[PDB]
């Protein structure tokens, strides 16, 4: 059995995790141990059916004295440890959730169902860490993965719909809590029924403005709103989201010929779910029924949903994604622009394939 | 003096219109006849200053007397009203903001900062038929307008978040309704510091899917999602608020070639903002501090917000523009297909530039 520590958790990414890892015992096949900074000496979580006690995540000895490191903790805590072990000389297996090692020369881009070809080959080539890609550049090839693999794309446009998740477990109760003080306001003249909307739409606009509304985590409001840039602003007038599209789609894909990625950033008002809507130029002109039989038959998260009225609203919503591992892919069609042009609109959970479940499959792997 | 009849002028379209048209004093130049479908004989609003009383909408002999006739009242309205009034030999001017004239050959889709030369003409060339246009294509040319007053777009690929004020008063209040019953589900929750962010959501993901939302409106639940389907399914596999985008950007705009408009309409938990996120292909490499000259001069509503962070966060999104006349433009820069290719993100009021602006100044250019 391999030694795997797991650090951060306990923290929103870190806990999906591990109700997936019990989810699919994979605590069984592994000798789990368990990292902190507070209650050390403390019972480890016992999930791993394990009764030992909370490690030091700051203790290099103990850190090297694994085999496999998976941490949900962050990039500052990336940043500190994984080149002290690196320097050191530690060879285990570094999985991580952090961006920080995304494009590094000897990391990979971890997403299985899609590249399991670039990570087999990494390995058998002396690749030791791998990780976990963006929410948005994950989900996206979860969903369009079968037009990626009969490599038909030419160039692709985004336009996101980006859930409060991405930003954590504060912006997440921040829209909550907005979505409270927006109903609350108007909480008398809604259950009146004689009462007029514009007297209703006056007092939520103006609350929305007012500066009472809870604002710390997103900066402005976001409930009944939403905010067109996502983290750091670059020097080319993309967002650093933006950016990832590119970097992270071709280095996953381990592309040969640049595949242009671009488009707008959008974080909205839901609470875990990414929906993206695509305008994607394609090679050659390829029949709507051949494209849905290719996005169909890459994998099984990909469920493609008819594009019909009804259907659509049942199935391609974050409502009806929420927490799930699907990663549908719905209104699909050609463009006025040429035949060359599909539209295509996915929803997926950014906590699981997003965040988590990559991580928790290249463990299996490893185990 | 022309006689004015109002129709609907009590709905929530209708409602702005009359508010703004006191806003402006525009019934001191008229002389305003209100009509109704409830209760006739009744005396007038004093908006008007009048001493009159409220008409029968469907008294044709009343409707006949007018000069004008400005109508909020909705499509199956106009499809009874209007054809009578022609054929009974009615040649006063008719001005509609529902969507049934829209098309007709012997009507003009009214915009005037963008098309005021196309209502003059036919202004002239008898049209006696002014119709508003889609609330999408509405915002997109006032924000967009520069562009395509320059003839510098090949086509456009959008990507919409509109507004429940796009589907009516319940709708919005459908909305809103919603925010209170996920919030309350979880406001003790929220209110402990110590709660699971996992165990909030995996409330509020659940009441969402319990059925116990009230979504007569919507059909599904808005409030924490989205849905990818705005009206009718047309044949080619686009819904007729996808193709209202082509149809009548090219009438508004009377194109001598069809300029290319598609993309995907999609409902958000906005409620009275569109936001579009657009993927346009100029005709020739344009610098974007021009595209952004030629798009401020267009008209004194295409506010140009810099490709900046902070002012992006706080001006260009709908908490900054619901209730103005602001239509801005921002996110402003080349996409990594190429130095033709503009990525652009816009935020309008709905109601106002969507709905009732339009109609306003055309009566305006009538008295």
């Amino acid at each position: 059995m391999q030694n795997v520590g797991f650090i951060g958790w306990r923290g929103m990414v870190g806990s999906v995790l591990m109700q997936r890892m019990v989810e699919e015992r994979d605590f069984d096949a592994i000798r789990p141990v368990f990292f902190s900074t507070s209650q050390l000496g403390q019972a480890a979580p016992s999930f791993g059916g394990t009764t030992g006690t909370l490690q030091d995540a700051f203790d290099l000895e103990a850190l090297k004295a694994l085999d496999i490191i998976v941490t949900c903790q962050g990039g500052d805590y990336t940043n500190e440890i994984y080149p002290k072990l690196r320097e050191s000389g530690w060879q285990g297996y570094w999985i991580d959730a952090a961006s920080s090692l995304r494009m590094k020369d000897d990391a990979i881009i971890i997403l299985d169902p899609v590249n399991q070809d670039v990570i087999t080959d990494g390995l058998n080539n002396g690749i030791r860490t791998f990780v976990g890609g963006n929410c948005t550049v994950s989900l996206m090839l979860m969903s369009l993965g079968g037009l990626f693999a009969n490599d038909l794309v030419d160039w692709v446009s985004v336009a996101t719909y980006q859930a409060a998740s991405g930003g954590g477990a504060r912006h997440m109760r921040e829209l909550l809590t907005q979505m409270g003080h927006l109903y609350g306001h108007v909480a008398d003249e809604l259950a009146t029924p004689s009462s007029a909307i514009l007297d209703i739409e006056r007092k939520v606009t103006t609350l929305t403005r007012s500066g009472e509304l809870p604002v710390d985590n997103f900066g402005v409001p976001l409930a009944g709103s939403l905010i067109p840039w996502i983290d750091k602003q670059l020097d080319n007038g993309q967002s650093r989201e933006e950016w990832k599209g590119q970097a992270e789609t071709n280095k996953i894909l381990n592309t040969s010929s640049v595949i242009p990625v671009d488009g707008l950033c959008v974080r909205v008002g839901a609470l875990r779910c990414h929906s993206q809507a695509f305008t994607i130029k394609l090679k050659k002109d390829v029949s709507i029924p051949t494209v849905e039989e290719l996005l169909a038959a890459h994998n099984p998260w990909a469920k493609v949903v008819p594009n019909d009225r009804e259907i659509t609203m049942r199935e391609l919503t974050p409502a009806a994604v929420t927490g799930t591992l699907t990663t549908p892919v719905g209104r699909l069609r050609k463009l006025n622009m040429g035949p060359e042009f599909l539209s295509a609109f996915t929803v997926g959970d950014q906590l699981l394939w997003g965040a988590a479940e990559p991580l928790r499959r290249m463990l299996r792997q490893l185990a």
